[PDB]
């Protein structure tokens, strides 16, 4: 019949013990009844956001700038974008992931039939797209007149500088067009029916009010996964400091559409940060704070406290980080993951565990540990989505990775650094390196016998999650040991 | 008034000798009266094929397959498939290459009405296109009946069962169309004016006899430099051995379409590789052959009198090769250049450099030093076109980079290992690196006062062009030296 | 208009940067230059060959830089094939533009004092040094730490991260250089050496030491690799290359 109790709780791992980092733990398994790909991992960012998948990446200038931010958003995780560059840069990033992919397209590139080809050329290569409506003022409320797209203007070669769009367009007479008042999914139907890329949206009076576009429809079925808001739109996040000019940024992002702020700080327990999350849930109620950057659950009461819907946990882990060898202070981030995350899930907060992931194996550790969601810098840098470019050293192919108290950054591009310039080596797209993570963190779960992120969370609550420490040498004997030179084929 | 005369005549280098590589001189430079962007660099391959880029990849099992080969054909230059693997997979990957692009379509994928949806998603799967002419026998040369792309089923979720084409087709009345017997110029007119994706070709009864796509029209403003046969279709080349059974392989390769064969042998002067040449030359006389890894004029001399349209020159050069330290025999690469392409040229066969070529300025000494194009190994492996997958060892991105004659190519993937089996890391795209190689020999020629490939070989044997010779530290200065560490970020 | 500039801010002396500066681009700024600024000095200069070399002079130049494909930081040479081993484009240059009296610099590849002893024995008349000034405190930007050493940045003008305004091809590779302390103790200890190193060949001056060497008075010995080892340290376990 009976069988004896094997392994640690969580609440007896940490009780007895130094701060733990995830290398001095393993989970034990549990019984498997259910397939790895069946695993629901599903995740709260915030108190109102939901993530299909538990990935962030992190608001640093080696990592997260726009095509980050969509790559992450379509994968259904998030981006937060840096704020070591201009409030006017950050807030066009933060456009650029709201406008990739569109329901109701409200605010589109309008022409005039006054305006020429080399404007449509202009204009596409000024926003990416060819299809532009065209009304009779060439702005967004005017009749509509007709429809240009790249097809009406292919291989129209040097007639760019005088021809007229009139000539060019389809007329209205001749395009398929919904009535206003549509809701996204007959307005869908409508365009799949007509095999048109664009369907104008018009009122009663015949002027144009929206569009849709076709290959949000392909994107769509493409990316299964992405965070979208109620319009459609992919998720952003943003990165603000907490000094009064950040008002001004916040201000900017904003009005740009971000949905979600990161407070970026080494230690958010202050009177500063504070001020920030009640000056934001006061000036834009709808705008979700992760007021955050915490190990303590006391740490954790004022942020909460003040408002905040997620908190960031972690303080000198983080693989560019001297924080604790510069200030002496900080956390162990198993340890600061489990402390917070049992004390705020008390409140309904989610916990991002940010930094000091190096694996997936690392990832199903802070998911197991109380974490909701995970933001990754170091491990997402070297993608080709994050910003900058490749480089050669002594035989490899490297991206920067900067660290944002770099003293490289910084410099308004005596003063403290808090981080170190380094270099990665190139890991190829998020849109293949996302899904790896995913299957990783599927079968870690699988393993376990946990059928959800949610499942996993309640077994290590109520003590069914077994964990057992490492010394050492159980840090060797699990990593690659033994061999001459090995291959880490990674997906 | 006069100035005294510099440097060596390439006569003068070769002349009182050792055997000099790439490595072992400078070109010096000219007058400049030109941008570097107006060096021409078009190219004879063979006697009847002219590239626009002097560029080739080599046919090695980690270099070309059909991605490389046609990445190659579209940036100008040429791929040509290895041949270790089967017959059918090598000219299949002919094939792949040769419809990549099209004029007219003359054997498109055809179905009949009584067909489905899941018969044109299967259609998809296996040729990665959905635009599919609809015929009443579902075969080429029959009575159009419809049109059936990608928006047709698009957004059919779970009807593709039993949904026959028939309800599915845009049907032949509503279908732009243009007579058979019209140019390829007209009927992309006839595209072009329509705003269609497709234009079918039928004659005077209305059956099908070719199709053409808008996406071809596209491929060519996308690409203006690439090596298209008459038809429009890319160029490519394939290996092949000299024993009986490559007889087979020839076969299939021809009905696949190759444009160019490649005689694959380390040392080409031989009876064996004679007689395959005679036997291509009577059975296939369209078929240009390259013959011959050579060094020296007298193997030269027998596959010119075989019939050669080109020459391949390298022995024991090529950063894979062992055949030196196997076989004892060879030639330092920079004089068999030199000798081969000066007897070589008094016949109008071109020649390719083949192998050791580890920058752009070798490239430009091959080409300066008689190279009518030059055939790279390494340097174009790691590329994300080149076979295979990258993996991490070092914490290094690598990819596989084997070599013909290694060990663990000869077991169909006493045997003597010609080749080692190494690694390479990561090198990005084919269509930015070799725009990147393109602007570097550009730029040579124009520090050297070349305003094309031609003038450049016609200065050379003139003897107008002038060649310092290095000892060992004139290419330790030539190097990078002196420095702590470096990031040689090319491009 | 960067020179307009330079010019109203009172430069004495305008060297034209370039790779290889025998063209029709060059030979035109020369004859600009001389006819808008007549007082202004050009160093119109990125040369290796007498024929470079005369179409500069006839445009007019009043010096030259001697140089291509040589220096720490460059690349030029394994990029586009071109170039000059420098002690011979030196030597060749300064050969035939003596003719005209216009001064050679002997730009790059300069390592140790010793290599500026060569460069004015050859028949330079001045030389330039790129690394050898690098991470000196008067060089541009600050010291990091990376193996443990202190570094400054060495970047190369045709660094890919010396353009995009700091297909676009690179010429040069961002390096770094250990500390070296100032110019001002750094330039006495270089005098000195080249002091020394024409009193050993027995020249009173510089000007003495080219006349020597064009006169065939002074000798001189090719080396073997083997030579250029035994010349160097050798020998030893480790060493401390304690510099003034
Ligand atoms: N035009 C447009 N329609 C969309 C977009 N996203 C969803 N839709 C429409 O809304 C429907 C609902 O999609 P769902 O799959 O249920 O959920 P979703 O989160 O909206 O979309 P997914 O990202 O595919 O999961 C789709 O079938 C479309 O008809 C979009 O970006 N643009
Ligand atoms: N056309 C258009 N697309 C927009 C606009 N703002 C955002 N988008 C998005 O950009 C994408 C447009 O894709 P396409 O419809 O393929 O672009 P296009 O209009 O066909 O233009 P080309 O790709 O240049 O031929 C969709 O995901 C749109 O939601 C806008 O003003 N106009
Ligand atoms: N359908 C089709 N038409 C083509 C193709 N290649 C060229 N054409 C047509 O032939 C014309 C001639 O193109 P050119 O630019 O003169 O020379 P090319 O070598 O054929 O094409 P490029 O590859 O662009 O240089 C083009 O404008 C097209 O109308 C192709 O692959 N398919
Ligand atoms: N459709 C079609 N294209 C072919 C065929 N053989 C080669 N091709 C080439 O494949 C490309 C087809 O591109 P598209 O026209 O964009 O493909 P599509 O038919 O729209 O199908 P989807 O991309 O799946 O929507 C062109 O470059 C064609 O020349 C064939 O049998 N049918
Ligand atoms: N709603 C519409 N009704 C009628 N015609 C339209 C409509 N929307 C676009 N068109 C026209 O249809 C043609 C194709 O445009 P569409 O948006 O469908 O594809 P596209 O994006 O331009 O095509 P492609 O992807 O091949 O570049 C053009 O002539 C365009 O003006
Ligand atoms: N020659 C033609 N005449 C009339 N209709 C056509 C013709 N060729 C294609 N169609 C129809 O036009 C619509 C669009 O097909 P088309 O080839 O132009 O674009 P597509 O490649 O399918 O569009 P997309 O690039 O957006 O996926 C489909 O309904 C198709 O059946
Ligand atoms: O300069 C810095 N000093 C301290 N912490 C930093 C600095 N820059 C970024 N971080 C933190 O490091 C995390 C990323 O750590 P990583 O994933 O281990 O590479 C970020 O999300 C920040 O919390
Ligand atoms: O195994 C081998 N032994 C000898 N030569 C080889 C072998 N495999 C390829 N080569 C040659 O090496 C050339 C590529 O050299 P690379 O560009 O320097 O890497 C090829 O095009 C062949 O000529
Ligand atoms: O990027 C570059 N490519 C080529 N030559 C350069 C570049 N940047 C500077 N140089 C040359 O290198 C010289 C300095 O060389 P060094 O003293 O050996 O370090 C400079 O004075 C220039 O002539």
């Amino acid at each position: 019949g009976y069988v004896p109790e094997d392994g640690l709780t969580a609440q007896q791992l940490f009780a007895s013990a130094d701060g733990l980092t995830y290398n001095d733990f393993l989970i034990l398994p549990g019984f498997i009844d259910f397939i790895a790909d069946e695993v629901d991992l599903t995740s709260a960012l915030t108190r109102k956001i939901t993530l299909k998948t538990p990935l962030i990446s992190s608001p640093m200038d080696t990592v997260t700038e726009a095509d980050m931010a969509i790559a992450m958003a379509l994968m259904g995780g998030i981006g937060f974008i840096h704020h070591n560059c201009t409030p006017e840069f950050q807030a066009n990033e933060v456009r650029k992931v709201k406008k990739f992919e569109q329901g109701f397209i409200t605010d589109p590139v309008v022409l005039s039939p006054s305006h020429t080809v080399g404007d449509v050329l202009e204009a596409k290569m000024r926003h990416g797209f060819s299809g532009i409506p065209i009304t009779e003022t060439g702005t967004m409320g005017s009749k509509l007149v007709g429809i240009v797209t790249s097809r009406d203007i292919d291989f129209l070669a040097e007639k760019d500088h005088t021809t007229l769009l009139s000539e060019v367009m389809t007329p209205r007479i001749e395009l398929v067009v919904a009535p206003a008042g549509v809701t996204l999914k007959e307005a869908n139907e409508i365009l799949q029916r007509s095999k048109k890329g664009k369907l104008p949206i018009v009122n009663d009076c015949d002027e144009l009010v929206a569009i849709i576009a076709r290959t949000d429809l392909k994107k769509n079925r493409d990316y299964p996964l992405a965070s979208k808001d109620s319009q459609k739109q992919l998720l952003c996040g943003a990165a603000v400091g907490t000094r009064e000019d950040d008002k001004y940024r916040l201000d900017l992002l904003t009005q740009a559409g971000v949905d979600v702020i990161v407070l970026d700080s080494s230690q958010g327990n202050s009177v500063y940060q504070i001020a920030m999350v009640h000056y934001i849930k006061q000036k834009y109620p709808h705008l979700q704070v992760i007021g955050g950057n915490v190990v303590t659950a006391a740490q954790a009461k004022n942020l909460i406290d003040a408002g905040v819907d997620g908190l960031r946990v972690g303080m000198g882990c983080g693989s560019i980080c001297i924080t604790q060898e510069v200030m002496a202070c900080g956390r162990p981030q198993g340890t600061a993951v489990y402390k917070v995350a049992e004390y705020a899930r008390r409140f309904g907060v989610p916990i991002i565990a940010d930094g000091g992931i190096q694996t997936v194996g690392h990832v199903v550790k802070a998911l197991a540990l109380g974490a909701s969601t995970v933001m990754m810098g170091s491990l997402l840098a070297a993608t080709t989505e994050a910003p900058g470019e490749y480089f050669f050293s002594d035989g490899v192919r490297l991206k920067k990775y900067r660290g944002m108290g770099s003293l490289d950054a910084m410099e308004k591009s005596v003063k403290i650094a808090q981080g170190v310039s380094g270099s990665i080596q190139d890991k190829g797209s998020i849109q293949k390196f996302v899904p790896y993570l995913i299957a990783g963190i599927q079968h870690g779960c699988q393993d376990i016998g946990a059928r959800s992120l949610s499942v996993l969370r309640s077994m290590m609550y109520s003590g069914e999650l077994k964990f057992e420490k490492r010394t050492m040498s159980a840090q060797i004997e699990g990593g690659v040991h033994g061999l001459h030179s090995y291959e880490k084929r990674l997906y």
